């Protein structure tokens, strides 16, 4: 029930479902949350990925999100990220709403976590997580990817646009200091990357 104010007024979270800017608005609110494990000094690599079936990756090298059971809730602390709206102040709609509201409006969402020497993921149908958050293997690593396949039930067009893409990823390039920041494109095998140290 957490996400449904969401799915009952999507246009009041997101933006315009109709012109593209609602649509692109879903990449830079999952961008801005890695953007923040960077301002924490947790993160300096962000890698975007349009995928050949039309989804988009986002990729950090942060601390992941924690996997830990809050025995208040019954899941893990990663469903409640992605099942509840967070309590702090917030195209159009709403700017950083973050994950719970892209989770709410995607068809699909497949989350992966590296973290405590384990690799986690959980997948998400329209906003509900189709089994709990589970260990899958080991990693030397840290950092969260979020993949998400926009609903084509909210938003008239579902098709990314590599250009509206790049343009916000340099802003954020040059706003953010130390981190690189990558963008693929695999429908045409393009790879930008962004590194502003300063
Ligand atoms: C969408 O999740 C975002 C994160 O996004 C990414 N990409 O990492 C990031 O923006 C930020 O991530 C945080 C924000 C706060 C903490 C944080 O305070 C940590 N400190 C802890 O000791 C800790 C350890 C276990 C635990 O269950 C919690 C509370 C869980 C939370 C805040 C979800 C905190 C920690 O390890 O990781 C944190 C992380 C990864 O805030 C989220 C979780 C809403």
């Amino acid at each position: 029930r957490g996400l449904d104010a969401v799915r009952k007024r999507p246009g009041m979270y997101i933006g315009d479902t109709d012109d593209g800017t609602g649509l692109h608005h879903m990449v830079f609110e999952v961008v801005d949350n890695a953007i923040d494990e960077a301002l924490a000094g947790h993160c300096d690599e962000i890698i975007v990925t349009i995928h050949e079936d039309e989804s988009v990756s986002v990729s950090d090298n942060g601390r992941g999100i924690p996997t830990d059971i809050h025995p208040e809730e019954g899941v893990s602390a990663a469903e409640v990220i992605l099942t509840i709206l967070h309590a702090g102040g917030k195209s159009g709609g709403l700017h950083g709403v973050g994950v719970s509201v892209v989770n709410a409006l995607s068809s699909k969402l497949h989350l992966t976590i590296y973290r405590a020497g384990q690799i986690h993921e959980q997948e998400y149908h329209h906003g509900d997580p189709q089994y709990p958050l589970r260990v899958i293997g080991e990693t030397d690593n840290t950092g969260t990817t979020v993949r998400f396949w926009p609903s084509a039930e909210t938003f008239s067009q579902t098709i990314f646009n590599v250009e509206i893409l790049a343009r916000r990823l340099r802003e954020l390039s040059f706003l953010n200091a130390g981190v690189r920041i990558v963008l693929r494109d695999e429908r045409i095998n393009l790879e930008h990357v962004y590194d502003y140290e300063g």
